[PDB]
Protein backbone atom coordinates (compact mmCIF):
# COMPACT_ATOMS: atom_id res chain seq x y z
CA UNK A 1 0.00 0.00 0.00
CA UNK A 2 3.03 2.51 0.98
CA UNK A 3 0.24 4.58 2.97
CA UNK A 4 2.79 7.12 4.92
CA UNK A 5 4.60 7.91 1.10
CA UNK A 6 1.29 8.85 0.55
CA UNK A 7 0.31 11.18 2.86
CA UNK A 8 3.82 13.24 3.09
CA UNK A 9 3.84 13.49 -0.61
CA UNK A 10 -0.28 14.57 -0.47
CA UNK A 11 0.32 17.21 2.08
CA UNK A 12 3.94 18.44 0.62
CA UNK A 13 1.50 19.32 -2.61
CA UNK A 14 -1.23 20.54 -1.14
CA UNK A 15 1.18 23.00 0.82
CA UNK A 16 3.02 23.75 -2.34
CA UNK A 17 -0.65 24.83 -3.74
CA UNK A 18 -0.52 27.59 -1.08
CA UNK A 19 3.06 28.58 -1.19
CA UNK A 20 5.42 26.75 1.51
CA UNK A 21 7.92 24.10 1.40
CA UNK A 22 7.53 21.07 3.02
CA UNK A 23 3.81 3.51 -4.54
CA UNK A 24 3.44 4.75 -8.08
CA UNK A 25 3.91 8.09 -9.49
CA UNK A 26 -0.10 7.64 -10.81
CA UNK A 27 -1.46 6.72 -7.29
CA UNK A 28 0.07 10.43 -5.79
CA UNK A 29 -1.52 11.94 -9.11
CA UNK A 30 -4.85 10.78 -9.28
CA UNK A 31 -5.06 11.17 -5.24
CA UNK A 32 -3.71 14.71 -5.75
CA UNK A 33 -6.55 15.61 -8.70
CA UNK A 34 -9.34 13.54 -7.04
CA UNK A 35 -8.84 15.34 -4.24
CA UNK A 36 -9.08 18.92 -6.20
CA UNK A 37 -12.50 17.31 -7.97
CA UNK A 38 -13.83 16.90 -4.33
CA UNK A 39 -12.97 20.39 -3.27
CA UNK A 40 -14.80 21.47 -5.98
CA UNK A 41 -17.98 19.51 -6.06
CA UNK A 42 -18.74 19.50 -2.45
CA UNK A 43 -17.06 23.02 -2.09
CA UNK A 44 -19.54 24.44 0.40
CA UNK A 45 -18.30 21.78 2.72
CA UNK A 46 -15.03 22.31 1.75
CA UNK A 47 -15.19 26.15 2.98
CA UNK A 48 -17.15 25.59 6.40
CA UNK A 49 -15.19 22.77 7.26
CA UNK A 50 -12.28 25.31 6.96
CA UNK A 51 -13.71 28.20 8.97
CA UNK A 52 -15.34 25.61 11.62
CA UNK A 53 -12.14 24.27 12.52
CA UNK A 54 -10.56 26.04 15.45
CA UNK A 55 -7.31 24.67 15.33
CA UNK A 56 -4.85 25.21 18.43
CA UNK A 57 -1.62 22.49 19.06
CA UNK A 58 -4.46 21.49 22.26
CA UNK A 59 -7.21 20.55 20.41
CA UNK A 60 -5.84 19.47 17.36
CA UNK A 61 -6.08 15.88 17.96
CA UNK A 62 -9.20 16.75 19.05
CA UNK A 63 -10.30 18.19 16.08
CA UNK A 64 -8.26 15.19 13.95
CA UNK A 65 -10.44 12.55 15.21
CA UNK A 66 -13.82 13.70 15.77
CA UNK A 67 -14.39 14.13 11.71
CA UNK A 68 -11.92 11.09 11.27
CA UNK A 69 -14.80 9.36 13.43
CA UNK A 70 -17.75 11.05 11.59
CA UNK A 71 -16.28 10.24 8.16
CA UNK A 72 -16.01 6.90 8.40
CA UNK A 73 -18.42 5.71 11.32
CA UNK A 74 -20.89 4.21 8.38
CA UNK A 75 -18.18 2.35 6.47
CA UNK A 76 -15.69 3.09 4.17
CA UNK A 77 -15.56 3.99 0.54
CA UNK A 78 -12.72 5.75 -1.82
CA UNK A 79 -14.76 9.00 -1.61
CA UNK A 80 -14.59 9.25 1.80
CA UNK A 81 -10.64 8.18 1.77
CA UNK A 82 -10.37 11.13 -0.46
CA UNK A 83 -12.24 13.15 1.91
CA UNK A 84 -10.08 12.16 4.61
CA UNK A 85 -6.84 13.49 2.36
CA UNK A 86 -8.70 16.59 1.95
CA UNK A 87 -9.33 17.39 5.46
CA UNK A 88 -5.77 16.25 6.35
CA UNK A 89 -4.94 18.76 3.84
CA UNK A 90 -7.04 21.49 5.31
CA UNK A 91 -5.69 21.16 8.56
CA UNK A 92 -1.84 21.00 7.83
CA UNK A 93 -2.68 24.54 5.15
CA UNK A 94 -4.33 25.80 8.44
CA UNK A 95 -1.47 24.78 10.47
CA UNK A 96 0.82 27.36 8.86
CA UNK A 97 -1.48 30.03 8.17
CA UNK A 98 -1.61 30.25 12.06
CA UNK A 99 1.88 29.81 12.33
CA UNK A 100 1.22 26.40 14.25
CA UNK A 101 3.70 24.96 11.73
CA UNK A 102 4.55 22.11 14.01
CA UNK A 103 1.35 20.45 13.81
CA UNK A 104 2.04 19.56 10.19
CA UNK A 105 4.49 16.56 11.31
CA UNK A 106 1.86 15.14 13.94
CA UNK A 107 -1.32 15.48 11.55
CA UNK A 108 0.91 13.49 8.60
CA UNK A 109 1.19 10.78 11.65
CA UNK A 110 -2.43 10.74 12.41
CA UNK A 111 -3.55 10.27 8.91
CA UNK A 112 -0.47 7.73 8.08
CA UNK A 113 -1.52 5.94 11.42
CA UNK A 114 -4.85 6.02 10.30
CA UNK A 115 -4.28 4.48 6.75
CA UNK A 116 -2.81 2.20 8.51
CA UNK A 117 -4.76 0.44 11.33
CA UNK A 118 -8.04 1.35 10.00
CA UNK A 119 -7.86 1.87 6.63
CA UNK A 120 -5.70 -0.87 5.44
CA UNK A 121 -7.94 -4.11 5.32
CA UNK A 122 -10.98 -2.22 3.97
CA UNK A 123 -7.95 -0.84 0.78
CA UNK A 124 -6.57 -4.50 0.39
CA UNK A 125 -9.96 -5.79 0.11
CA UNK A 126 -11.28 -3.22 -2.45
CA UNK A 127 -8.59 -4.02 -5.24
CA UNK A 128 -5.86 -1.37 -3.52
CA UNK A 129 -4.74 1.79 -4.45
CA UNK A 130 -5.03 0.05 -8.26
CA UNK A 131 -8.46 -0.05 -7.91
CA UNK A 132 -8.67 3.25 -6.84
CA UNK A 133 -7.28 4.32 -10.13
CA UNK A 134 -8.99 1.90 -12.05
CA UNK A 135 -12.19 3.82 -10.52
CA UNK A 136 -10.96 7.40 -11.11
CA UNK A 137 -10.64 6.47 -15.24
CA UNK A 138 -14.04 5.43 -15.33
CA UNK A 139 -16.83 7.88 -16.12
CA UNK A 140 -19.71 7.53 -13.05
CA UNK A 141 -21.73 5.09 -15.11
CA UNK A 142 -18.80 2.57 -15.73
CA UNK A 143 -18.08 3.37 -11.95
CA UNK A 144 -21.45 2.42 -10.65
CA UNK A 145 -20.87 -0.50 -13.42
CA UNK A 146 -18.12 -1.87 -12.02
CA UNK A 147 -18.86 -1.41 -8.34
CA UNK A 148 -21.76 -3.71 -8.67
CA UNK A 149 -19.59 -6.32 -11.04
CA UNK A 150 -16.91 -6.49 -8.26
CA UNK A 151 -19.91 -7.06 -5.34
CA UNK A 152 -21.34 -10.09 -7.51
CA UNK A 153 -17.39 -11.37 -8.10
CA UNK A 154 -16.33 -11.63 -4.57
C1 LIG B 1 -19.79 13.72 8.53
C2 LIG B 1 -18.88 14.73 7.83
C3 LIG B 1 -19.03 16.07 8.49
C4 LIG B 1 -17.44 14.28 7.95
C5 LIG B 1 -16.53 15.41 7.51
C6 LIG B 1 -16.87 15.85 6.05
C7 LIG B 1 -15.81 16.60 5.27
C8 LIG B 1 -15.94 17.97 5.06
C9 LIG B 1 -14.92 18.69 4.43
C10 LIG B 1 -13.77 18.04 4.02
CL1 LIG B 1 -12.50 18.93 3.27
C11 LIG B 1 -13.61 16.67 4.28
C12 LIG B 1 -14.62 15.96 4.92
C13 LIG B 1 -18.15 15.66 5.54
C14 LIG B 1 -18.46 16.06 4.09
N1 LIG B 1 -18.84 14.86 3.29
C15 LIG B 1 -17.66 13.95 3.25
C16 LIG B 1 -17.96 12.70 2.39
N2 LIG B 1 -18.56 13.08 1.09
C17 LIG B 1 -18.45 12.24 0.04
C18 LIG B 1 -19.05 12.57 -1.18
C19 LIG B 1 -18.97 11.69 -2.28
C20 LIG B 1 -18.35 10.48 -2.11
C21 LIG B 1 -18.25 9.47 -3.28
O1 LIG B 1 -18.74 9.72 -4.38
N3 LIG B 1 -17.59 8.37 -3.09
S1 LIG B 1 -17.40 7.35 -4.22
O2 LIG B 1 -18.76 6.82 -4.71
O3 LIG B 1 -16.52 6.27 -3.73
C22 LIG B 1 -16.58 8.19 -5.50
C23 LIG B 1 -17.28 8.62 -6.64
C24 LIG B 1 -16.58 9.21 -7.71
C25 LIG B 1 -15.18 9.30 -7.64
N4 LIG B 1 -14.46 9.89 -8.66
C26 LIG B 1 -15.09 10.36 -9.89
C27 LIG B 1 -13.96 10.46 -11.03
C28 LIG B 1 -14.56 10.75 -12.40
N5 LIG B 1 -13.57 10.52 -13.45
C29 LIG B 1 -12.58 11.62 -13.41
C30 LIG B 1 -11.55 11.44 -14.53
O4 LIG B 1 -12.21 11.33 -15.83
C31 LIG B 1 -13.24 10.25 -15.85
C32 LIG B 1 -14.25 10.51 -14.76
C33 LIG B 1 -15.72 11.76 -9.63
S2 LIG B 1 -14.58 12.93 -8.79
C34 LIG B 1 -14.88 12.63 -7.06
C35 LIG B 1 -16.18 12.54 -6.56
C36 LIG B 1 -16.39 12.34 -5.19
C37 LIG B 1 -15.28 12.24 -4.32
C38 LIG B 1 -13.99 12.36 -4.82
C39 LIG B 1 -13.79 12.56 -6.18
C40 LIG B 1 -14.51 8.83 -6.49
S3 LIG B 1 -12.82 8.80 -6.43
O5 LIG B 1 -12.16 9.95 -7.09
O6 LIG B 1 -12.32 8.59 -5.05
C41 LIG B 1 -12.27 7.36 -7.33
F1 LIG B 1 -12.92 7.34 -8.52
F2 LIG B 1 -12.59 6.25 -6.62
F3 LIG B 1 -10.94 7.40 -7.50
C42 LIG B 1 -15.20 8.22 -5.48
C43 LIG B 1 -17.76 10.15 -0.88
C44 LIG B 1 -17.86 11.01 0.20
C45 LIG B 1 -19.61 14.11 1.06
C46 LIG B 1 -19.18 15.31 1.91
C47 LIG B 1 -19.26 14.86 6.35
Amino acid sequence: QDNREIVMKYISYKLSQRGYEWESEVVHQTLRQAGDDFSLRYRRDFAEMSSQLHLTPGTAYASFATVVEELFRDGVNWGRIVAFFEFGGVMCVESVNREMSVLVDNIAAWMATYLNDHLHTWIQDNGGWDAFVELYGNNAAAESRKGQERFLEH
